[PDB]
């Protein structure tokens, strides 16, 4: 069981996953290991990231961080999405999991937004500016709703803008992660 | 004298720099360093930066990252603002500069935005999905167009989408800044 489930370890997910489990959410990254910034042999436009590493040091750096807060982060392919009635049950090959909100950084692939039949805008999933889908409780981010041209640092940031409304949406007030 | 001038050097606005710079563009960003983040003695939240630093040490990485594709940053406090002969002109300590369009990363302050009548969405300054406020050729990213709860990822990875949909407009053609 898990309060969030983050489809996707891209760069949104990942950035996702560090402020929801910074927010003290428990949440699961299942990733089917396809983002598109793999393969980049020199990464030299995330702002801030001056070594300017490989596209998968930079998912390594990611996944790293968002686990050092107590993000759980696995490999696996989603194939089935099942509404409870209060929680989804996700399938991958591996088995299932259970999470009440589900928070979609999955790029253009199509799977996951047409098991759920989710309204789109384009080629894209749509959303309010927050990143709510025409779902309750599922949510999207980066290229997966539109963020486009793609970019790390976009979908980065995105990933936690949702975030940031997911947990404000569930704590009932402004989520705000500020340190002193 | 130049592309774009971006006023506010913060996380949203040296990032927008960085993309603007490696787009070619001449870039100039006037700050009149107050940003939010300045003073934060750890940032544990900006995705990827594994060494936590300070929001001083941040601010820095991000302006070297932009000056070495180009953008030139410098203090300055924007007060004044004309449109003539097709172009902005904005004074400064060093004279008049102008340029073809205005990118504003200036947080919540509403000063610009009132002088130049731009239209308002609530706190911030109203845009489309891409970044274009009310007055053609300017734009706006981060907390200033309603990024909030604002945080330093969140506005950098605005600043960059605005400002890849900015030479997206120059261009007249989707912009990407994709390594080969
Ligand atoms: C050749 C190339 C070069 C690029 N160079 C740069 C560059 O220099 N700088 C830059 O900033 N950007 C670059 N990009 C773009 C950058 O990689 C993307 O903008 C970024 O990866 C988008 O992040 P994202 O989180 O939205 O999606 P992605 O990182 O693509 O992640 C989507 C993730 O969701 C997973 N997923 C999808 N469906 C499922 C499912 N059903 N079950 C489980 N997991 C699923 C995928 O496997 C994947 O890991 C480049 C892209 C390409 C194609
Ligand atoms: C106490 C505190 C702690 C925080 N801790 C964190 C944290 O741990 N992690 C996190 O991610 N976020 C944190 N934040 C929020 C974070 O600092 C902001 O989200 C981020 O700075 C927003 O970036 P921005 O570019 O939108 O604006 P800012 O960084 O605020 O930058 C706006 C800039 O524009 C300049 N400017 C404005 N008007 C003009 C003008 N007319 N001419 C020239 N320059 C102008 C300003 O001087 C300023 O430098 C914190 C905020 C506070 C107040």
């Amino acid at each position: 069981m898990w309060d969030v489930i983050v489809v996707g370890g891209g760069p949104s997910g990942l950035s996702a996953a560090l402020f929801l489990a910074r927010a003290g959410l428990k949440v699961l990254v299942l990733d089917g290991g396809r983002s598109k910034v793999k393969g980049v042999s020199r990464v030299p436009n995330y702002p801030g990231l001056l070594d300017e590493p490989s596209g998968e040091e930079l998912l390594r750096r990611l996944e790293a961080h968002a686990r050092r807060y107590g993000a759980e982060v696995r490999p696996g392919v989603v194939k089935g999405v099942r509404d409870m009635g209060g929680v989804f049950e996700v399938e991958t090959e591996e088995g299932v999991e259970k999470a009440e909100r589900l928070l979609l950084c999955t790029h253009k692939d199509p799977t996951l937004p047409s098991l759920l039949g989710l309204t789109r805008r384009g080629a894209y999933i749509d959303t309010d500016e927050g990143g709510r889908t025409s779902y309750p409780r599922v949510y999207a981010a980066g290229v997966a709703r539109g963020k486009v041209p793609g970019h790390a640092i976009i979908s980065a940031g995105d990933g936690a803008y949702v975030a940031v409304h997911l947990v404000s949406d569930l704590r009932g007030e402004p989520y705000k992660d500020h340190a002193l």
